[PDB]
């Protein structure tokens, strides 16, 4: 680990059907959060597993159903296990359940009301930099375009852990500093984000055989982090923020711009936020 | 201990899903079985204790603050839930099988030439649907209704939708008017009954089921499973598949676009999914290649 002495203060979030759970504990005895998910099964190796002599122990059975506790070898236990040290009070409150409420932000919302709120934040993004100048997972870049205006990396995200395509995951993050979402983009950025969809849809080719019409190619709005980035993902996968009320493809994005220069700046955005968030209250009203 | 057959050989997978770590296969023996195998949910005290003491740890990668790691944890936390059916039925495999999809672009002009020619040269009924609207069936379940036969619906629980906890929430708009096959038919003519279904259909969740407007995903789906125009109410909480962004169009927007752009929906590319054994799939990616 990257300390010693691991005790919990709150279970963050847990979620029996994500298999995925948030610990904060106090360490060195600082604030750190844990986060541990089960992996994503591999089919070749279950497949071998189940035609071998597999330790089972059986719970039930009814006629031509039959329930049993598998115990798999050291294989197919892996836990994905992502750690924060050290964790931030905004880690501490991100993760908390909290309820989900839909707003629907106009153009003059955004720029009178959320971007305001967006710049009385500073919240630390030093791993995206970090990545963008080769300062860390220098090795894991997938593809780069290296010109500073149009140009961007294409990476894994931190979420797939590359053991099987069924969760393939990669971001896209621009070089290009000072756009910090969705609203953000106009005429200017086409090539950027042309770059992204073609060059990026490219690369995955190559790399992991995958064709474009294996994949669901879109923005977060809100994003989780404020620099703008584009998430690759099966298009079997359930990926974060998929759903309507946040993902947004990008070849919609792109013709967008094409068909209305000001479309990300005039239109009205529907997204959630959490009841906590002061955002919410300061657009419900104005 | 032991399982009820002999040399399992995968056939197919039916259906996986990484999000909630479970995978249902389809395998041959000896002659057909299904397992089902659910990774399980955490007993966080056995964690919790183990991250203070020798968990077996190996580092994927680190950038500033964070790291990631690969677990191997000891036994009575690597339970893995597997249910079989042997013999599995054949309407067992139609069941769990969920068919691999394909994302297709479909344009204004691919529409027109490729998909509604072979939609007209099915037959689907949407007998059931009629039923609703004229009352025939279902008339105790009605939530709400908006009787003008151009612009005004019937809100109904879906089927699926057991109506005991507010948790899955889910119920559909049928608009009285006929002929609107989907998302592709909806001009500013529409833009009345659009707007009819979303303000009094959401109204109407709030005085029912105590539901405010911002818990509730409103939403239509493209391509549709019935060529009649409806759309979904769900609560925002609950995920119901259909509500992918290759799937789901909100209501607020599709109604929003009609405002900007009149013939937005016969004109724009609309992106959807089909199985890849779907005849449509493959005839729009000929007149593509
Ligand atoms: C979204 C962000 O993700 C990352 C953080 C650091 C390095 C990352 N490196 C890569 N390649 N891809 C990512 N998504 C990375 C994040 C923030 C807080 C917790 C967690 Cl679990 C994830
Ligand atoms: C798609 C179709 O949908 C319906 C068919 C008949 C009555 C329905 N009534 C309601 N309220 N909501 C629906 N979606 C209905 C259908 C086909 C086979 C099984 C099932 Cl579970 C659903």
């Amino acid at each position: 680990l990257p300390f010693s002495g691991f005790r919990l203060q709150k279970v963050l979030r847990e979620s029996a059907r994500d298999k995925i759970i948030f610990l904060h504990g106090k360490v060195n005895e600082e604030d750190a959060v844990v986060i541990l998910e089960k992996t994503p099964f591999q089919v070749e190796q279950v497949a071998q597993l189940l035609t071998g002599s597999p330790e089972l122990q059986l719970q039930f059975s009814n006629d031509i159903y039959s329930t049993y506790h598998l115990f798999p070898p050291r294989q197919l236990n892996d836990v994905k296990t992502t750690v924060v040290y050290p964790a931030t009070e905004k880690h501490l409150q991100k993760y908390l359940r909290q309820d989900l409420r839909l707003i629907r932000e106009t153009g003059d919302d955004y720029r009178n009301i959320t971007l305001p709120h967006l710049e009385s934040q500073s919240l630390s993004i030093q791993w995206v930099y970090n990545i963008l100048d080769k300062k860390a997972e220098a090795d894991r870049i997938v593809f780069e375009n290296p010109d500073p205006s149009d140009g961007f990396v294409l990476i894994p995200d931190l979420k797939w852990n590359q053991q099987q395509l069924d969760d393939l995951y990669l971001i896209a993050i621009c070089h290009r500093r000072g756009i910090r979402s969705l609203r953000d983009l106009t005429p200017e950025h086409l090539p950027l984000l042309r770059n992204i969809l073609h060059q990026g849809q490219e690369a995955i080719l190559q790399r992991y055989r995958m064709k474009g019409d294996h994949l669901r190619v879109y923005l977060h709005y809100l994003p989780s982090y404020y620099h703008l980035h584009v998430h690759f993902t099966a298009l079997g996968f359930e990926a974060p923020g998929s759903g309507v009320e946040r993902a947004h493809l990008l070849a919609e994005v792109i013709e967008n711009l094409e068909c209305d220069p000001r479309h990300y700046q005039q239109r009205t955005l529907t997204f959630a936020l959490r009841a906590d968030d002061p955002l919410l209250k300061l657009l419900q009203e104005a």
